[PDB]
C-alpha cells in the first residue's frame, strides 16, 4: 500500500464562488482527488502533494507537510509572494493566452474611451452643450505601456494595430515588432515626456510600488491621460488628484485600487476626471484557466515537471 | 577628438565583450558605452556602433554623422532612426552568410533525418525505424536569396536537395531554380517539401505567409523561419499544424523576444522553438569590418553604402 496523491483547493472565496471553481477544476481534471481544505482529515492533509489556490490563508498551506507545489488561479502574485514565499515551494501564477487576449482587449478599448474624448462628451451631454473636439490621428498619438510581460506585450500589439505611436518599457530589454521599447529605471522619465495616454500593466513590488508619483507624473506632457490596469499602490493618489484638479493630467481610467472594494468616501467615486471600474478589465475566465491547470497537474504527474514559478527575490 | 559611441542594450558582459573587440580592431579610436560619456563627451561623437539600441539615446547624439549596426536585420532601425537622416550601415560579413548558410542545412537535415519524430518516439520508449528517401528527391525553397538566402541555397544545393529560391529580382544560381516577383510565389511554394525564410521584414515582406500562402504547400510540409516572426503569421500556422497539413515548424524569430510564456509555441508537439540563434554575429569578424569601415571614414571621409529608407531593407 503507497497512498496515492491528492489535491487541495485552498481559498477564501465564496462558498458559491469556490465551489463554481470545484466544478470547473473537476471537469479539467477527472482523474484526479481534489477536495476543498476544510473537507480533509489530517491523514488525508499529509497526502496532498499540489495546492490549488484563490487567496488562500497561509497557515491552512503550513498545514500540508508533504506539499510540493502551488497553482495560483490569478495573474497577481504580490500577495502569494509575501505570505508563503517563507514555505519555499514552487508558486505558480496564472499565464493563460485567452488572459493576454482579453487584457491587451480591455487596454485598446479603454484607450479608445479616452482617445476618441468619451468622457468629455458625456459631461456635455449632461450640461446640454453640443460642442464638437478636436481631432488628431493616432500615428501622431503617443501611448505608452508599462509593463511589457504577458499582458502588457498584448496590449502593445493591440495598440500597434490600432495604428498608435506604441513606446513600452520594461526591466529587462524587449524587441517587439512595430513597438519602441525601453529599458530600466534610466529611461522612464525621458518615455513620460512623450506619452499622451499612458497604461500601466506592471506587478506590485518593492520597486514598483509609488513608480507614478508625484514627480514622475510631472513628465507627462499637459492634458495627458492614465489608464490603470495593474495594482492601485503603483500610482500615488493624493499626486493623481492634485494632476487632475491643476489640469496637467486630463482623465484616469482607475480599475484597480488600495482597498477593493473602493470605499464610499474614496473621492474617486465623484471626481468629474476619473473613471472607476471595479477591478474588470481583464477577469479570469474559469473555463480556460482550468484547462491549463489541468495540463499542468498532468504533465506533473506524467514527467515531475512542476510549471515555470515565480521567482521570491525578483519579487514577480 | 572626434570619439565613436556603444549605443546597445545587450547584457553588461556581453557588451564588454564587445567593446573589449571593437577596442582591439581599432586601436586608435575613443570608443565608450552611451552610459559612461557625460553630456559634453556626447557632442564629440561622429560614429555611433549600436546593438538593439534606446533610439532616444542617438537622439542625444548632436554631432552623430553615421550609424554602424553589428546586425544584418534593420527594420526597426529604419523605423525608429530613419527621422534623423542619419546613414544606417548594416553588417555584411562573409562569416555571416557562412554561419547562416550552415544554420539552414543544419535544420534542414533535423527535420529530413526525421529528428523530431525519433524524440518524440524516444519520449515513449518506442523503437521503429522510419522509411529513407534521398535529398535528391526532396525539394527545399529558400524565400529570400541575398546576402544569407543565396549562401544557404548553395549549401543545401551542395547536399543534394533540390533547391528553389525565391527574390523581388531576376537570380541566377548555378544549380537552383530561381523564382522572381510576387506572380511566382505560390506556384514555387506549392512544389516544396522544406521551406526557408531568409526575408527581410519590410512592408511588403509582413504577414507573407499567411493562411492562403501556407495552403500552397504541399501536405506535410515543414518550414524553418530564421527571418523574422512577423513574415508568418502564427494563427494560421497553428491551424496548419494542427490540420495536419504543415509536419513541424522551426521558429527562430518572433513578433515578441524573449517569446511570452503564454505563447502556444512552447508546449506545441510539432514546433521547436530556438531564441534567435540561427545565425549569431561573430564579434571578431564583425569588428574588423566595422574597423575596416571607421578606418576608411578617418582616411578618405567615406561613409559605407547604407540603408535605402524607401526600400526598407
Ligand atoms: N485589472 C485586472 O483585471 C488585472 C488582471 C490580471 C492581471 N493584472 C495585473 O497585471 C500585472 C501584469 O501581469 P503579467 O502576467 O503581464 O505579468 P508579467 O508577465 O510578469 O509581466 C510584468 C512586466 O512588468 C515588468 N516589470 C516588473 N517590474 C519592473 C520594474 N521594476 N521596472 C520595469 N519593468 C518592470 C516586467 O519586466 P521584464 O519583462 O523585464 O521582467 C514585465 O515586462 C499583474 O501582476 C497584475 O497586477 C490586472
Ligand atoms: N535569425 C537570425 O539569427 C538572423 C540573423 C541575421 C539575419 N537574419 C534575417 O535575415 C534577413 C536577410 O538578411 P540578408 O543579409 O540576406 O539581406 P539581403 O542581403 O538584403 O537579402 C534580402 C533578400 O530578400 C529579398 N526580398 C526582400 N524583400 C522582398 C520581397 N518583398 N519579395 C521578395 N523578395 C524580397 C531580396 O530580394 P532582392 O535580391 O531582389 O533584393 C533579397 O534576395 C535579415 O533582414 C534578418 O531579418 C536573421
Amino acid at each position: 500500500f503507497q497512498s496515492m496523491s491528492r489535491i487541495a483547493l485552498v481559498t477564501r472565496l465564496s462558498p458559491e464562488a469556490e465551489a463554481h471553481w470545484a466544478g470547473h477544476l473537476a471537469r479539467a481534471l477527472p482523474g484526479e482527488r481534489i477536495d476543498g481544505f476544510r473537507e480533509l482529515s489530517p491523514a488525508e492533509r499529509a497526502e496532498v502533494d499540489i495546492a490549488i489556490v484563490a487567496n488562500p490563508d497561509p497557515a491552512d498551506l503550513a498545514e500540508l507537510p508533504n506539499l510540493v507545489w502551488i497553482h495560483s488561479l490569478w495573474a497577481g502574485v504580490e500577495r502569494l509572494v509575501a505570505e508563503l514565499g517563507h514555505l519555499a515551494r514552487p508558486i505558480v501564477r496564472l499565464v493563460d493566452p485567452e488572459l493576454a487576449r482579453t487584457m491587451a482587449e480591455a487596454a485598446l478599448a479603454w484607450t479608445y474611451y479616452l482617445f476618441r474624448d468619451m468622457p468629455a462628451y458625456a459631461a456635455q451631454q449632461r450640461a446640454r452643450v453640443w460642442k464638437g473636439l478636436p481631432y488628431k490621428r493616432p500615428e501622431r498619438t503617443t501611448v505608452g505601456v508599462l509593463g511589457l510581460g504577458e499582458l502588457g506585450a498584448a496590449a502593445a500589439l493591440r495598440l500597434r494595430d490600432a495604428g498608435f505611436d506604441v513606446h513600452g518599457w520594461s526591466r529587462s530589454p524587449k524587441e517587439i515588432a512595430g513597438v519602441t521599447c525601453h529599458a530600466g529605471e534610466e529611461t522612464l522619465e525621458r518615455m513620460l515626456g512623450q506619452v499622451e495616454i499612458l497604461v500601466c500593466l506592471l506587478p506590485l513590488t518593492g520597486e514598483t510600488r509609488g513608480l507614478l508619483d508625484a514627480r514622475r507624473l510631472a513628465c507627462l506632457p499637459e492634458g495627458a491621460q492614465i489608464v490603470n490596469f495593474a495594482r492601485g499602490p503603483i500610482l500615488d493618489s493624493a499626486a493623481l488628484i492634485e494632476a487632475l484638479d491643476s489640469g496637467r493630467i486630463g482623465h484616469a481610467v482607475l480599475d484597480v485600487f488600495e482597498v477593493e472594494p473602493l470605499p464610499e468616501a474614496s473621492p474617486f467615486w465623484g471626481h468629474p476626471k476619473v473613471t472607476v471600474l471595479p477591478h474588470i478589465s481583464a477577469a479570469t475566465d474559469p473555463e480556460t484557466a482550468s484547462a491549463i491547470v489541468g495540463a499542468h497537474v498532468a504533465d506533473y504527474r506524467a514527467t515531475g515537471r512542476i510549471p515555470p514559478s515565480v521567482d521570491l527575490t525578483r519579487g514577480y
